[PDB]
């Protein structure tokens, strides 16, 4: 039961393939065309079925060359409106038909952001990008919008001829549009079955540069050189991912670097990972996000969660693989450092929600909950903490990586629940079942709050961060002079970040301390987005007015929700910036990403 979808479930029928033929109209901000669904009945005598839709305009539905009857149900908030289609002939079990739906999107499509030329790098052309996860695919095309169904797809996309279209698929050529010579048609094929949340489309003034044997980087011209360098470790990460997970089956691993309003650090669209330009630190320091997106090529895209209640399967195993990639590249002490930081972020998320909040559960119940509202670090870090704890219980990383590989092999091309995972865990480790039975499954999987057991972490790289943070927190006024730029001498960017994270957990600090920190460390000069984010939060929570314009600028000049949401909230909580925060939100709202706009608005208690 997928409680987020209004469509016929996989038990009733299942989409096998989508052929998408559409045209991107920047003047109207609509995508217009046809979705031909090849649908296989799972039932005897099937006479109707139901698809998800959201703010779609349906022109007609055609089966066997003729228009058929359909009806759009009443809108159910964020889930959209169900579309019931009356089949012309009753179908037997396993019979397949093709249903061709003519449709057009709304400019308000929660799947899409339409950018004016002035919102891009080049300032001449507009730009469009999608983001379907979790349940926004229904906002682009009518579909069974549930990850419990996997389909192949092909697409032909007509765009203004000066622009480029890309999708989560292999590029299959380009031509002039025979119906409109100011246009080009780009073609795409995705031969590996995917859940519909992995369908993606970008259209803009895109250039590419090759950075490995199976990876091009795509962006506007002004970001291409910087991106090629930032992500140069991509091939080496892919090789390691393939060693841990099995064959990379998707063909290409390209990267697309989006404009700054892109709402997530990255999105694992198959063949074309989408990433935030806030990763462009200049020193490859935020490359863990690439490792994470690469890892999804196995955990998430090959083995997929059956419903969003089981999202942690996708994320926990991805973070687990991500951290192994980073440990291979930079050493086991480094894996433990990132693991231990992740526990910190989990502490934060639980503290923010409250230790009894249902969204701090590992398996959640999304009945009547917008998935975008529930989204947090919990499934990532609670899921990782579970896997790390099991690793230590069951004999160590080599042993647990054997399990992870066998798990991917077992459930490739399938969608699964937590009980499937747990069942296979018990099967794989059946000689260690007595150890497995010592795990508090109910607490770990189903209870709110921090997990019942914290794993063991190497502290080596973290000690200096904690030590410096403690010096600052325990400092009195007459200790401030002792701080000096040399305190940072032997700290990496990852350590400066962890120092700020540790300090931010005890915020506010006295204003005099924060002013001193700027004096001696000049954190205002650091443009690493993770570091700047935490520093600005520490400044604002410690009531430093000078930081207000800095925080407002970062909150609005990029749109990664990880950064924009807490910055707006912090600025709302500070009396001196509260009205500015609300005003700035109001002014920027119309040009923000629709989901980001909705969430910041809720956070601010606005509109
Ligand atoms: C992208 C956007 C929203 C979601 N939401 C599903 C979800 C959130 C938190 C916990 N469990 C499941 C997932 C991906
Ligand atoms: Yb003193
Ligand atoms: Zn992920």
């Amino acid at each position: 039961v997928d409680t987020c979808s209004l469509a016929s479930p996989a038990s009733v029928c299942r989409t096998k393939h989508l052929h998408l033929r559409c045209s991107v109209d920047f003047t109207r901000r609509t995508l217009t065309g046809t979705a031909a669904l090849t649908v296989q009945s799972q039932e005897d005598n099937l006479r109707s079925l139901v698809l998800d839709t959201k703010d779609l305009t349906i022109e007609k539905v055609v089966i066997n060359g003729q228009e058929v009857k359909y009806a759009l149900g009443e809108r159910q908030s964020y889930k959209g409106s169900p579309m019931e289609i009356s089949l012309p002939i009753a179908l037997s079990k396993n019979q397949e038909i093709v249903i061709e739906i003519s449709f057009e999107t709304s400019p308000k499509s929660s799947a899409l952001q339409w950018l004016t030329p002035e919102q891009t790098s080049g300032k001449e052309h507009p730009y469009l990008f999608s983001q379907c996860q979790a349940i926004h695919c229904r906002a682009i095309l009518p579909c069974q919008d549930t990850p419990s169904v996997k389909l192949t797809y092909t697409a032909e996309v007509s765009v203004p001829k000066e622009l480029v279209a890309l999708m989560s698929a292999i590029r299959d050529g380009e031509t002039p549009d025979p119906e409109d010579p100011s246009r080009k048609i780009y073609k795409f094929i995705q031969k590996v079955p995917i859940p519909c949340y992995l369908i993606a489309l970008v259209v803009g003034a895109l250039e590419s540069r090759q950075i490995g044997p199976r990876t091009l980087v795509w962006s506007e011209k002004e970001q291409v050189e910087k991106s090629a360098y930032e992500f140069s470790e991509t091939e080496s990460m892919l090789k390691i991912a393939e060693d841990l997970g099995g064959p990379y089956v998707w063909g290409q691993y390209d990267l697309l670097v989006l404009p700054p309003s892109f709402p997530y650090g990255g999105m694992e669209n198959p063949c074309l990972t989408f990433v935030t330009p806030t990763l462009l630190a200049g020193d490859k320091s935020l490359s863990n996000v690439i490792a994470h997106e690469i890892s999804h090529s196995w955990t998430g895209n090959l083995v997929t969660n059956k419903t969003w209640d089981h999202f942690w399967l996708n994320e926990g195993h991805t973070v687990y693989l991500e951290r192994h990639i980073c440990g291979r590249l930079f050493g086991e002490k480094f894996r433990h450092f990132n693991a231990l930081g992740g526990w910190g972020e989990l502490q934060n998320s639980v503290k923010t929600f409250g230790e009894t909040h249902p969204f701090t559960k590992l398996v959640v119940d999304l009945t009547d909950i917008d998935p975008d509202v529930a989204y947090s670090s919990v499934p990532y870090e609670k899921g990782f903490a579970l896997l790390f704890y099991l690793e230590q219980l069951l004999g160590g990383p080599e042993i647990f990586l054997g399990f992870l590989k066998a798990y991917v092999e077992k459930f490739s091309y399938k969608s699964i629940t937590t009980d499937d995972w747990k069942d296979f865990l018990y099967s794989y480790f059946k000689d260690k079942v007595d150890v497995l039975n010592q795990v508090d499954w109910n607490a770990w999987l189903y209870s709110p709050g921090l997990p019942p057991i914290k794993p063991n972490y190497d502290m080596t790289l973290t000690n200096a961060c904690i030590a410096l943070s403690q010096r600052w927190i325990t400092a009195k006024e007459d200790d401030l002079n002792s701080f000096n730029a040399t305190d940072l001498k032997d700290l990496s960017s990852h350590q400066l970040n962890e120092f700020l994270a540790q300090t931010l957990q005890r915020a506010p600090l006295p204003l005099g301390h924060i002013k001193r920190m700027q004096e001696v460390y000049n954190f205002n000069a650091i443009n690493n987005s993770e570091i700047r984010f935490r520093w600005l939060r520490l400044c604002i929570q410690s009531k430093w007015e000078d930081a207000i314009p800095l925080a407002l600028k970062m909150a609005t000049e990029q749109g990664r929700m990880k950064f924009t949401r807490p910055l707006f909230k912090d600025l709302a909580a500070f009396d001196k910036s509260h009205d500015q925060a609300v005003r700035t939100y109001q002014e920027h709202k119309a040009s923000m990403h629709p989901v980001t706009a909705m969430l910041v608005g809720k956070d601010l208690k606005v509109d």
